[PDB]
């Protein structure tokens, strides 16, 4: 599949701004709530992205009604 | 006057758990301000969730062989 | 607040190319169906959006080692 | 790569109401048309969206001053 190396590499390949996390995966349960942490943080993401979205129509709508 | 009372109903319809957008809304020059940190941000959150999504996806196939 | 003219240009504004909304707007029921019509168009197309950047990561992730 | 099984994991794991997209990946053509139906698709999604959040903000205004 990929190693912690290929991982990196392939992380820094796709998102060239941001730096490698680097998660203690020594056991299967360490993967499982890494695992945990990342879908309950997608979530988290996912809708702040939404508002942030919901923000920017509303500005825009603004100015325009001004512009 | 140049007030919200659809987009604040908005917005607690849609994500009834976080603070009212506090803009410091008179000017265009602040509309603008803020449609411009919005989109900042937005193009942001945007990225983690993707790197989140690309952690996912590394963490489960890991998990797979592993279990 | 705005009314029909300005939601046009507005709409005009930030979507070039579609053609402003000709919802028929007749009583307060009619707005809450539309609204209401509106909230759940939205959470689908989401829903989509999330599916779609998933499909895109993960294919953009294969073409990383291999 | 982080490859298979890994995927749809993550896919039935963040996403429910979907089966996984049992897409053609042959060769390097088949992960590039993929790529372009998917950013195309997500570009049609936002505009989508944004004018579903765009009528939202109207309607909202609108309910809230004859309601």
């Amino acid at each position: 599949m990929v190693d912690p190396v290929g991982f990196a590499e392939a992380w820094k390949a796709q998102f060239p701004d941001s730096e490698p996390p680097r998660m203690e995966l020594r056991s299967v349960g360490d993967i499982e709530q890494e695992l945990e942490r990342a879908k309950a943080s997608i979530r988290r993401l996912e809708q702040e992205v939404n508002q942030e979205r919901f923000r920017m129509i509303y500005l825009q709508t603004l100015l325009a009604k001004e512009k």
